[PDB]
């Protein structure tokens, strides 16, 4: 059923990107007949009170086919620390 | 412009227990280029955290391949070991 236009991904919060704090967050969420996301709902956010403004500002931004509806799709979004390199 | 030119150059491995620590740092090296175009004498002029990322950098320089005939001395080169977030959507 519902697909994908765009799907922004969240901004890191600063505050977890400089103690380096991972995340993990779980939502549920409808795609409406208008292409938009609505009823979202946050099932897990580890650690919390940290990612999920992020996420709920990102998700606000997604857009999806209009005419093509669907309701409690469930999407993870991962706050991930990374080490790369780099030869100068 | 002159002076030995790689032909490979190998970029290090994040050290497990620097990644497990989610530490960055730096490593400032000087070298040679042999006539097999090897790298030799190898100095560490700075490390950032010590005792962290000497191993693996010279893990890698040794790998690091330079046109062969075309020796030189006293080559620099900075190796910075990155941390930053990044995000999926799944």
């Amino acid at each position: 059923g519902p697909r994908a236009l765009s799907r922004n991904q969240p901004q890191y919060p600063a505050r977890a990107q400089a103690l380096r704090i991972e995340g993990q967050v779980k939502v549920k969420f409808d795609v409406t007949p208008d292409g938009r996301v609505d009823n979202v709902q946050i099932l897990s956010a580890k650690p919390a009170n940290m990612f999920e403004r992020e996420v709920k500002n990102a998700m606000r931004r997604w857009r999806y086919e209009p005419g093509k509806p669907g309701s409690g799709i469930v999407v993870n979004i991962l706050f991930k620390i990374n080490g790369t390199t780099e030869i100068q």
